[PDB]
């Protein structure tokens, strides 16, 4: 009997180039068969009708019925690569930051402003022209304002008077741009936000991609917060810069992977003030346009599957 690896995610993810490149490589494992769950089945069929698997790779993105994935895993009890219940928490920046703190992982100093939907101005935010006070905690500009929903990428940065004031409004890339300047200096007045201290980097973000706690690919890209113009290469892809993680950062990746129980895990690091701060944990994410990552990721995942399941299948594995 072949060991079945089931892939359960939205078609946009399951049919992405990185996914296809990696699944083709996992399929090279002699005793592993890959089954990709059709999106129509995921959305419209009860979990009792979903394909069987022995190892489940499943992850939430927009429109994914996480409730069904959880029910499926409870019904079939497969070996789960990326924990499903943790994926509820990953959708909430407050829950993400709570986990990071609990694990002794450096992150920006932050405060949560929750607005009870029924009451607009019954909250504890005091605003000055160059600072905010959130539940009594002071944040001098520059500071960062993030929607509590991790799926909401409308992150704002507020400039001090000394730099001309106003704000930088980040958003999901639309064409050539990832942010825009706004003359608006006052914070958003509806919704719930995390406020945090701006960490000064060299103008790049470090993107980290784990495959288990002992493997992490990192690369850097221009921070959207600089001017907002996306750097693109001749082929039209966003420019990336080489990164090698130092010992502290490799430990960070180990902690993030295990703490969130996401074997495959993407997160952001800000290299600032001689340290590295996690500002975002996204969960399941593959590196794009790296053949070597495809090779490495497929090999590691296949090895994890074999290590875990080969005994019960009576397959030799050393
Ligand atoms: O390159 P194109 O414009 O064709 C697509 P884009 O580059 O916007 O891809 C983003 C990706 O952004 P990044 O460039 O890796 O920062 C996201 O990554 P971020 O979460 O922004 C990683 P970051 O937080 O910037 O480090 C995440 O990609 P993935 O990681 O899920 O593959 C998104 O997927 P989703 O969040 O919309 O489901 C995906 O958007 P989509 O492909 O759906 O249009
Ligand atoms: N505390 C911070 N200090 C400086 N820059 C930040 C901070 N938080 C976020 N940023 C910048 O804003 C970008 C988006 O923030 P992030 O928390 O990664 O949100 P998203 O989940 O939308 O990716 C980051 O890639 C980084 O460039
Ligand atoms: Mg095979
Ligand atoms: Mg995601
Ligand atoms: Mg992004
Ligand atoms: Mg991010
Ligand atoms: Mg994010």
């Amino acid at each position: 009997r072949q060991i079945v690896v089931g892939i359960c995610s939205m078609a946009k993810k399951s049919k992405s180039k990185p996914m296809k490149e990696i699944l083709e490589r996992i399929s090279l494992f002699k005793y592993i068969t890959v089954v990709v769950f059709e999106e129509e089945v995921i959305l419209n069929e009860p979990v009792e009708n979903w394909p069987l698997c022995d190892c489940l790779i499943s992850f939430h993105s927009k429109g994914f019925p996480l409730d069904k994935a959880v029910a499926y895993a409870k019904l079939r009890n497969p070996f789960v690569i990326n924990d499903l219940n943790m994926q509820y928490l990953i959708q909430d920046r407050r829950e993400v930051y709570s986990i990071l703190q609990a694990e002794g992982i450096l992150l920006p100093r932050y405060a949560i402003l929750n607005r009870d939907p029924n009451n607009p101005k019954e909250c504890n935010l005091i605003e000055g022209e160059d600072h905010v006070e959130v539940n009594g905690e002071v944040f001098q500009k520059p500071f960062v304002e993030k929607p509590v929903s991790a799926e909401d990428h409308n992150v704002y940065i507020y400039y001090p008077t000394s730099a001309g004031g106003g704000s930088q409004r980040l958003f999901r890339k639309i064409g050539s741009r990832s942010s825009v300047y706004s003359p608006e200096s006052n914070v958003r007045k509806t919704g719930s936000y995390i406020y945090e201290e701006f960490m000064p980097t060299d103008g790049t973000d470090v993107k980290v991609y784990t495959v288990g706690p002992d493997y992490a690919h990192a690369e850097a890209r221009k921070s959207p917060a600089l001017d907002g113009k996306v750097e693109r290469d001749s082929e039209g892809k966003e420019v990336r810069y080489p990164v090698i993680l130092n010992a502290r950062e490799k430990l960070i990746a180990w902690k993030v992977c295990l703490a969130f129980k996401q074997t495959v895990c993407g997160f952001d690091l800000l290299r600032a003030n001689g340290q590295s701060y996690v500002c975002d944990v996204n969960g399941f994410s593959f590196v794009k346009n790296s053949m070597k990552y495809y090779d490495d990721c497929a090999k590691i995942l296949g090895n994890i599957v074999m290590r875990e399941l080969a005994p019960q299948f009576h397959i030799p594995w050393s």
